[PDB]
């Protein structure tokens, strides 16, 4: 048996009341730029999207971002989630101010305004998540392992409802920010340029000159000359031949990329909810260039 939990839009609240937070985080990301050496919140933010999405599971309708439970300490505190703590701290602020925007809202849209704020693609955005009691918490372990190949990412993401080319494209955001060592056991950004979205990862993954490498903790990663890092995980997309053609496509396209990145995300960040036919369309915010901010 699946719960339903259906979108309810917190009370009153239009296009013009969701804009205004937005704008608080573009502000907020925009000032405190010196976090981990300058890359700024963007990255850990699309992160923090991503980690209280990615607990779906599509079996049983549990997790995802409805309820907003990563403020749980059980989610807070899965190793999975170590480093997300810094993007927490970042909204805490902006929920103060705010306190009316539900927690699943906010931690989705702050992925949202990251990924605008760093010139990447539009991603429609839909409200209602409602924050769900403590006992709804998903266990650890649902979010992935790094350390993994082809075959377990493709098998991973079918929980997630996800398909080769949403996979492929949803990866690409690891152009963002990086790795840390004492987060996760690897260390290194992916690229040049990780606080810009851009189809950067795919190029490098195909342009670089990967090296099996050992690091400071004892894991296996690929490294470049270049100072760049993959994840066993980011390279096996090259190793899969079915997941090499859609990198190769994206490498080629960054049009393509940032459409099929935007359908992906939203879907991620929708899953398991349950939007009424009078729900409001999805937003669609300006970022602060837009509005000349
Ligand atoms: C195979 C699945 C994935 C794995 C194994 C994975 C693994 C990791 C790891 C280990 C980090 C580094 C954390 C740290 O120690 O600082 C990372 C970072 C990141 N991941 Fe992935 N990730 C996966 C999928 C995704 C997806 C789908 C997204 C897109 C929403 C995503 C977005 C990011 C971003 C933006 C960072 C950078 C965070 C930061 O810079 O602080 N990742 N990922």
């Amino acid at each position: 048996t699946p719960l339903v939990h259906v979108a309810s839009v917190e009370k009153g609240r239009s296009y013009e009341d969701f804009q205004k937070v937005y704008n608080a985080i573009a502000l907020k990301l925009r000032e405190d730029d010196e976090y981990d050496n300058y890359i700024g919140y963007g990255p850990v933010l699309v992160r923090l999207a991503w980690h209280t999405s990615g607990t779906w599971d599509k079996h049983d309708n549990t997790g995802g971002s409805y309820g907003g439970t990563y403020r749980f300490k059980k989610e807070f505190n899965d190793p999975s989630n170590a480093g997300l703590q810094n993007g927490f701290k970042f909204l805490e602020p902006i929920h103060k101010e705010f306190p009316w925007i539900s927690s699943g809202d906010l931690f989705s849209l702050g992925g949202v305004t990251a990924v605008q704020e760093m010139q990447g693609p539009k991603i429609p955005w839909r409200c209602g998540r409602v924050d769900t009691p403590e006992d709804t918490t998903p266990d650890n372990g649902r979010l992935p392992d790094a350390d993994k190949d082809a075959d377990y990412v493709r098998t991973f993401f079918q929980r997630l409802n996800m398909n080769d080319r949403e996979v492929v494209a949803l990866m690409g955001a690891h152009a963002l920010g990086k790795t840390h060592l004492k987060n996760s056991g690897y260390e290194g950004p992916w690229g040049a340029a990780n606080n810009v979205f851009t189809n950067e990862f795919y190029l490098n993954l195909l342009n670089e000159d990967w090296k099996l490498e050992k690091n400071d903790a004892n894991n296996e990663q690929w490294d470049s000359k270049s100072g760049y890092m993959m994840l066993p995980t980011d390279y096996s997309l090259i190793q899969d031949p079915k997941y090499l053609s859609i990198v190769k496509e994206y490498a080629n396209d960054q049009d393509k990329f940032f459409k099929d990145f935007s359908k992906a995300f939203e879907k991620l960040l929708e899953n398991g909810i349950t939007f009424p036919k009078d729900a409001p369309s999805p937003f669609i915010f300006k970022t602060l260039e837009e509005q000349g901010l």
